[PDB]
């Protein structure tokens, strides 16, 4: 019946798409196995997989989540609770979904390699032995807070300036947003807390994510981009804007890890970590 199988819906990361037999069309069919009956929607945005594609890279994610929230009001199977995952951006971009249209009702929330603090560094370029490397982040600041930027750009939309925070805080039209940096917005909080699980998956050995931590909700500590705290000590959790410490506190927050770089995972682990919060 219905309830023994909870649909699942699924949001590709960057330059990926809904229905590909190599990434999503895979994941789709590792989760009908071992799941018989299950119904699984795995998002499109767009008309074509042309237009999915470039949309990951070129279309506003206010107005991506706004679309998806649509199509999720429109499914029938959907409307008693459904389980969610998300890939890299497609993590992030799920957790906005929750937050801000609590139906239908998401129930586990499944990010794999999400960046729920933003990013600050480009792919395989690390800031430490570097010069090049540094300048170049620290220096796009005025470029991807620029407002026609900001809406053009999903990258930009939810990168994250440590040194110059406040910059980020008052020009971020996404990211900031959804962490409640400008002002508790109550019902945030209260659809967030609502799910049931929230599971973040980090790897490791992650190149391309940078800082690593964002994958489990941790980040540079403020006013520079060398150390970095973990979620517990940021000031999100320590005054609780999304309801965070007290999901903690009731066992709703698991944290994941595991060797590899981004979005590398094993069939061996899929079914042994990932499929027992979808069943
Ligand atoms: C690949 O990278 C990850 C993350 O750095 C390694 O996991 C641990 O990383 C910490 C931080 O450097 C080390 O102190 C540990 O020694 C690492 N774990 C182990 C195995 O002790 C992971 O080990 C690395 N895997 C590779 C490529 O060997
Ligand atoms: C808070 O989020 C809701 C949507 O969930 C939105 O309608 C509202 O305008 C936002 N701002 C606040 C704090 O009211
Ligand atoms: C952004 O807005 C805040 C609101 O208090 C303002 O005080 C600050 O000067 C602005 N920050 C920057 C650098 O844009």
């Amino acid at each position: 019946d219905p309830p023994a199988p909870l649909p699942l819906v699924i949001w590709h990361g960057m330059g990926d798409s809904c229905c590909n037999p190599l990434s999503m069309g895979a994941i789709k069919k590792m989760v009908e196995k071992k799941i018989p009956g299950i119904h699984v929607l795995s998002l499109e945005i767009g008309k074509t997989l042309r237009e999915d594609v470039e949309n990951s890279f070129f279309l506003n994610v206010n107005s991506q989540v706004t679309t998806v929230c649509q199509i999720l009001a429109k499914d029938p199977k959907l409307q008693q609770g459904y389980n969610a995952m998300g890939f890299s951006q497609g993590g992030q971009f799920l957790r906005a979904v929750a937050q801000r249209c609590p139906s239908p009702p998401m129930v586990n929330l499944i990010s794999v390699g999400g960046q729920h603090q933003g990013v600050f560094g480009l792919p395989r370029c690390p800031g430490e032995s570097s010069h090049i490397c540094d300048f170049i982040r620290k220096t796009l600041n005025a470029g991807a807070y620029n407002k026609a930027i900001q809406e053009r750009l999903v990258q930009a939309e939810y990168w994250h300036d440590p040194i110059r925070e406040d910059i980020y805080r008052n020009h971020s039209i996404f990211l900031a947003d959804i962490n409640q940096e400008r002002g508790v917005n109550e019902s945030y909080k209260k659809n967030l807390m609502a799910l049931k699980k929230f599971v973040m998956v980090k790897f490791l050995n992650d190149t391309i994510v940078d800082p690593v931590d964002s994958e489990w909700f941790g980040f540079y500590r403020s006013g520079q981009a060398k150390e970095t705290i973990p979620l517990q000590e940021s000031t999100l959790y320590t005054q609780d804007r999304l309801g965070l410490k007290a999901m903690d506190k009731a066992g709703q927050l698991v944290f994941l890890a595991l060797e590899g770089d981004h979005l590398q995972l094993s069939e061996e682990w899929f079914y042994a970590h990932i499929i027992p919060f979808l069943e």
